[PDB]
């Protein structure tokens, strides 16, 4: 516990500090006595307590970025998945094992009150948790770097399974307070929608706006042992200030705009509402931005003291914000307006999946956002005069390249528009950026090839390894130093322990300790058994057709059947785990989750089974349990359609922590493979060039039903109501798209899962060869630390030469 | 300034251990510097800093209400109007000296810091004001004293008066925060609505209902240096824990209880939301009470322990609630329960016009409350039984005493409620309680005569004189010492001073202080000027047409046309102010703010009157503005319609601030006079007997109109648009209703009032005599202490002794 070095020094002066001042917030800050006091008492006054430790250094940091005047990198994103922030600061602080110490003497464990804290769940799952592990490496890497968004009164909902299906309850994390912000409403701006435009004197004037007011909230965001604390800054909808009683009770409405998060993270919805938050967020980001760069030192400059990241095009609005408030604003001319806008921008790309793209109806825009839709329609008409200059006569390109897209309703691209308005476009893993050059962007990459860039993805090993798994976080730090906490390239020394007994001895016991650790967490919490020596096989990830969790299933079904077939014959123990949250309008994902609570309704209770094979879906996946779910993994599943990840980034946290992956040469899946050797992971499956020539002949379903015994068998399970006997055609619509709709191909890749599968249970068999591999694993895993990601994006993008040095 | 010994004493660990805190909570809490630090910030240190002193004596005063278990006292208002606490704050602890020499070191005004705060406008006027004081009083006097009441959002509306018209804006008064609040978010507690009745095995059985959750937050209320600190819980609404998205907006519904004060004060408004207002403050309230007489040592004791004040009829509800708990929650058979109910509530009335009564539709009640309705009509049946009882065969008093009244929509009448379930019913002065009994609740006083009683209103003089007139308060204390301050009746040791040349000289001297500062807050803020050596004539309160505004305008326009009639003769020169809110829904009340600004723009613009005569509307006037006007104030208008007023408290507020009152024989400006001697009051106009006379023969302003050549004048110089010139007919409404559908008699007490007033005039003429009645005014309002009225509550009406001593 207090054993482990990583966790810092527990100083005499500085434990009895602490326990005076968690004393003095107990009495002034929560006034409380020991008598009353509960544990959320005691967290409440644990946070307060080491709250107050960034305060010296969230002042000297920002006053420093003040009279350095370093180029500011703001960073534009509608998610932040923060998760909790007690642990993440002590860590940051090296306070941990003085807190630790602390609260142990005052009768208390930390680790309990740690489990109190809410997660700040403002993002739906990979993007979001990127944002999050880029505020972290940013303020390692010492850059004057801002976090941007929206602080929503609800994060992504609380998942509850009830009857076996999700049921979504509101996330109120804000239920009592947010001990780690600070509101600011003295900064508080204004932001205005709808209205007109008056082309007048002086020129263009929004005006007759309806103005909703944005209140900042500054949380602080700790390096990494550097003194450095940075700041996101996340707004919050307020009713403007100036019958009676329904008016007061309507500021509901414009209040509205930040009360919760879009769930939706895999299909376009063109709500209104969802246009308003992204509005919001640049609007009053971009005051800031400005006011800032006035109070530094005439807008030559300011791409030299502004980088503005757009986190997907849901912060796209920027490009017609900077544009309008520097042409009708501040009065520059259109041309030298938009060299500043170019330089100023970068546009990060998270999807290729159509059906995800911004697309927004050009009366939406016209209605709520009129300036910006003139402004976008001029960018528009000089981009293409660009286009047709480059390409003379090239007519379909014209219409390929277009921000305005033609059909029965007119809409905006708005990572066309992002692409326009940026110099630098990037991609989040290597595979990703090249097929943006190869095809989805093939027309922008010829017109301007130097615009587009690679920056694959990367997780905080703070958060992702010291946090979560601080017993690995030790053995390593044992051989190697703690140097690898903020330098992760160093893990490859590790190579230099595969033949090392006592090392192979640790990687194999802290596994086994994480993994008896989760089995009490679910035992605790939701009385459920699962056996400690079974193999912990993994897919932990939002609930899509194309994350395959229905190639899993089929996998698990052929598991069990092939017990069944066969009950003497011996088989690697497995508990199986699936768990995500589905979109709550999505119904295959909804159906989905019902399919594997469905399995495991008749797996885990067959008595020919038992402790062999059990399935277990995990409530409510957030940031939190895959910190306790990921340390224990034995077998990661990151088993998407080749093509459809973009990056991924949780199968990054299951190589770091310990965890074999099985998966396809998708996303980031390439690049690991690539780091740790393709022999050290179970590559299965489909590359990108077959789904591609199965796309050319056409994908028939029926042809692997026709081929493969075992699958006809499951599929004729599902559809005669073996795993729903009380509703048999419960499984219908997953059936039917699995025969004839699939646009996923789970059917293909079937075979060569299962056999894949084979291989990693004979491996397991082995626990010596399975511990080497996963040495092979973690040693390999330093190119997916988010520092190096953000250093990339610093010298690459932004222009600015990251720095691990100390702040005094 | 800090020469003023009443404010405490400035001991020197005392002043730098302040200095030390304000520095920590600007750097720790509000995460500021002296560089970026505003005013604001410097409040909010102070505020802190100051917050930091209650909570020890906080905890200890509950603590020893835990041990020394006294009778609790809940007084259950839907109004607080608790006004600043910072200065209060100091006040009652001696910190004021002390914070004021601690700021001054750093280089800050106090004074300009404490003007920074907002008002807890949470009330009207006067009722919730009267809870505010009886708070203070509670503290002071060491009763185990409970304010409950509801968190609204919004206060009383922020009026401007715009064009010289009302207009109203929000009171969005937690928009910086406010530090004083604690809130409690885990003693949140389920209220339920709707649903129905479900009559079983155990008994009723209320089901199918929807839940607000009401969320407490505490405040501390401070005793005058007794080191006793008290607490107001006020009650915020949350939605239940368990499309998705405009589920989660909806839940702002629910939310919308607590959202904003409802600012009518004189008509009843039937409104649901009101009335969910009404029972979510009674549910919540109630389940704490039987909470915390179980946590104590079964419910033969709880009247033994618990005390419950009705705040008017707002509260009613507590009774059927109470009955609701005890039968069917707790399983008491009815006749216990009721003599419990009884023996535990008691009413206040604070009104006789009909129009602000109560009386809810039974449907309403039905479908809100079915379980409530219920409840009420098996508690009328029983009453109108005993009734039958002790009059039998008297049918109509029966009909008279009901509580369902029958006509076109049935009806509960809450006041009939609480006359039959509780124990004592009072009025708020003497000519009101004496009312009650006479005529409103005869049927009632002659069923249970010993239920009747008196409560003369008071105010509290820490507020109302250390606070707002400190000037006042030391020339008091260098005469009498401190202890005056709670033990008012002490002042009456000045009527020694009558003929004191000295004090005389301070008296005045005083008051020129006040006047001189008044006319310094009006030219700072509204670049208004008054002339400092005119008489300042302030009729302060909310805009009724019982109140007489009216009168004082016929009045104002009676100076200003004398004077055009003869220009050269002296007046003594007058400043006419008139301040208050309008309820939004009252039109007439809107025309006659609108009467008063058009007055001023025809009389502050007629050169022949210059500064002899100016007439100003008191923009806002809440707590805050009557903490700076009321000392300021020479001639205390007090002259509504002669049995119209219960008590009134602003009269109380003026007569302590050294102000000479015209009033008419209503309220407490009977009791006031009485206890002054009627020599030292410009009494004036009919006594109840005359209006009484006047509606036994009708009405008809005609003849006044007939008979008074200078009213004809005036009502010519309105209708024919002399006040409105681009508007002729503005003010015909006004006009309609003075000459045909007058209630409250205007012309009736013209004459009486315009002979009055000269003789206020011709008193004004000679200062010395002036002052020396002033003298006999100060010296006699010792009477009207909240802590008497508050000492008679506790003794004849809660059954506990109140005791000024100081805990360790
Ligand atoms: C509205 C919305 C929300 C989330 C997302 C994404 C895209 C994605 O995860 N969530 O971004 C991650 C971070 O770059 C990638 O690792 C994932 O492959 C990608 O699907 C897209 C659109
Ligand atoms: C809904 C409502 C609100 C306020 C009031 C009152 C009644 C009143 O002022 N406001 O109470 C004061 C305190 O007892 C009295 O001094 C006033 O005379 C009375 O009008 C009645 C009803």
């Amino acid at each position: 516990r207090k054993q482990i070095s990583v966790r810092g020094l527990a100083g005499v002066e500085n434990v009895t500090e602490l326990k005076k001042n968690f004393n003095r917030h107990l009495h002034f800050t929560l006034v409380k006595d020991r008598n009353v006091a509960t544990p959320r008492d005691y967290y409440f006054a644990l946070a307060h307590t080491v709250r107050d430790h960034l305060v010296g250094r969230w002042i000297r940091t920002q006053q420093h970025y003040y009279e350095k005047d370093p180029k500011r990198i703001y960073y534009l994103s509608l998610e932040f998945y923060m998760g909790r922030t007690l642990q993440n600061t002590m860590v940051n602080l090296a306070l941990e094992n003085a807190c630790d110490e602390a609260t142990y003497q005052l009768g208390l464990d930390m680790e309990e009150l740690e489990e109190i804290e809410e997660d700040a769940g403002l993002g739906n799952g990979g993007l979001g948790r990127l944002a999050a592990c880029f505020l972290d490496s940013m303020a390692t890497l010492g850059l004057a770097a801002y976090g941007y968004g929206i602080r929503y009164e609800f994060g992504i909902f609380n998942q509850k399974i009830c009857g076996g299906w999700q049921m979504e309850e509101a996330d109120d994390w804000l239920r009592y307070g947010n001990p780690w912000e600070k509101a600011r409403p003295e900064f508080t701006l204004p932001v205005h929608f709808y209205g007109r435009v008056e082309h007048t004197s002086q020129g263009a004037k929004w005006v007759d706006t309806q103005v909703v007011l944005a209140m900042p909230y500054d949380t602080p965001v700790p390096g990494y042992r550097n003194n450095v604390v940075n700041t996101m800054r996340l707004w919050s909808a307020k009713a403007p200030n100036d019958g009676y009683i329904q008016a007061v009770l309507d500021r509901n409405l414009a209040e509205n705009i930040s009360r919760v998060l879009y769930p939706n993270d895999n299909f376009f919805e063109g709500k209104e509402l969802r246009l308003k938050q992204e509005y919001f967020v640049v609007a009053a980001t971009l005051q800031d931005i400005i006011r800032r760069f006035k109070s530094s030192k005439n807008f030559d400059a300011f791409p030299d003291k502004v980088a503005i990241q757009l986190n997907d095009t849901h912060p796209s609005l920027a490009i017609p914000e900077l544009m309008r408030v520097l042409v009708d604003l501040e009065r520059l001319d259109w041309d030298k307006a938009w060299e500043v806008t170019v330089k100023t921008c970068a546009y990060t790309n998270h999807t290729v999946l159509p059906e995800a793209l911004e697309r927004w109806p050009v009366h939406l825009l016209e209605t709520l956002l009129p300036r910006h839709l003139q402004i976008i329609y001029e960018i528009n008409q000089r981009f293409l005069n660009r286009v047709a200059a480059a390409f003379p006569g090239d007519v379909d390109r014209l219409r390929r390249m277009s921000l305005v897209e033609e059909g029965a309703v007119k809409r905006i691209n708005m990572a066309h528009l992002c692409i326009a308005g940026s110099h630098a476009v990037n991609g989040v893993a290597r595979i990703h950026s090249e097929i943006l050059k190869k095809t989805i962007f093939k027309d922008f990459y010829e017109l301007e090839p130097h615009k587009f860039q690679n920056k694959t993805n990367g997780i905080t090993p703070r958060r992702w390894l010291v946090l979560c798994n601080p017993g690995l976080a030790e053995i390593i730090a044992e051989r190697i130093g703690e140097e690898y906490i903020s330098d992760l390239d160093q893990l490859r020394k590790l190579l230099s322990y595969v033949d090392d007994e006592a090392f192979i001895r640790d990687v194999a016991k802290v596994k086994q300790e994480n993994k008896l650790k989760f089995a009490a967490y679910l035992e605790r919490e939701y009385k459920v058994h699962i056996n400690p020596n079974s193999l912990f096989d993994v897919q932990v990830k939002r609930i899509h057709e194309y994350k395959r969790q229905l190639l899993n299933c089929l996998h698990v079904i052929t598991l069990y059947n092939r017990i069944k077939k066969e009950p003497n014959k011996f088989v690697v123990p497995r508990t199986v785990m699936i768990g995500g949250k589905a979109a709550p309008g999505y119904h295959m994902a909804k159906m989905i989750i019902k399919l594997i609570t469905a399995i495991g309704d008749v797996v885990n209770h067959d008595p020919v089974v038992g402790d062999r094979l059990r399935v277990i879906f995990l409530e409510n996946y957030r940031v939190s349990l895959a910190e306790k779910v990921i340390p224990a993994a034995d077998l990661s599943e990151q088993i998407s359609t080749a093509g459809t990840e973009a990056s991924g980034t949780g199968n990054m946290k299951f190589m770091l922590n310990g965890a074999l992956t099985i998966g396809t040469m998708d996303g980031a899946n390439v690049e690991m493979a690539e780091e740790a050797g393709e022999e050290n992971f179970f590559i299965f499956g489909m590359r990108v060039e077959d789904v591609d020539r199965l796309d050319q002949r056409g994908y028939n379903a029926q042809e692997y039903y026709d081929r493969i015994p075992e699958l006809r068998q499951i599929i004729e399970q599902l559809s005669s109501g073996f795993f729903s006997p009380k509703q048999p055609d419960l499984f219908k619509d997953i059936v039917n798209m699995l025969m004839h709709h699939d646009r996923f191909k789970v059917f293909a890749d079937y075979e060569e899962y299962v056999k894949c599968q084979e291989r990693v249970s004979a491996l397991y068999k082995n626990p010596r060869e399975w511990t080497r591999m996963v040495i092979r694993n973690i040693a390999t895993s330093g190119k997916f630390s988010s520092d190096r990601t953000i250093a990339q994006y610093a010298r690459e993008i932004w222009g600015v030469e990251p720095s691990r040095q100390r702040l005094p």
